RNA sequence: CGAGGGAGCGAGACCCGUCGCCGCGCUCUCCCCCCUCGGGGGGGCCGGGCCACCCCUCCCACGGCGCGACCGCUCGGGGCGG
């Protein structure tokens, strides 16, 4: 597992090239050249008399609503709150003195 | 300031992914170096020739200078008729 070959210039621009990268990840010399109804699915279980029964993983719901709500687009762009990248104001570096404004203790000065 | 749309209503096997695009990151090749919360970062693997960086010669385009040839206007000398 390498690390990144090319640097970032900008947010989403490579820097040497589509053929630099060519050469930089050696692309040559990495050629590759590489030209039901009798069976269960997945149960497991057995029982005592008669044989060994077939359980069914994930069976099929017991009620049904009268309606449902059809699927969304995924929306090609969201995150959890867990993966947001955090900003932090360049004043804001530690040690520095602070100014809490909306708390229980108001107006009051606190060490970063 | 706003988000206004919703490509799964199958039985033994998903109640989901994603199309085109800039690409990138890694691996089915090999290594090395730096910083250590294994991750990140960096150097890469190799030959080639076009655009073209320093010296040369061709064809074309443009402008200027000089030379030669042709068409034109006009200033004279000579002869003819007037």
């Amino acid at each position: 597992p390498h690390c990144s070959r090319n640097p970032v210039l900008v947010r989403g621009i490579g820097r040497y090239s589509r053929s630099a990268m060519y050469s930089r990840k050696a692309l040559y010399k990495r050629k590759y050249a590489a030209p039901v109804l009798a069976t269960v699915t997945k149960p497991v279980g057995g029982d005592k008399n008669g044989g060994t029964r077939v359980v069914k993983l994930r069976k099929m719901p017991r009620y049904y609503p009268t309606e449902d709500v059809p699927r969304k687009l995924l929306s090609h762009g969201r995150k959890p709150f867990s993966q947001h990248v955090r900003k932090l104001r360049a004043s804001i570096t530690p040690g520095t003195i602070l100014i809490i404004l909306t708390g229980r203790h108001r107006g009051k000065r606190v060490v970063f």
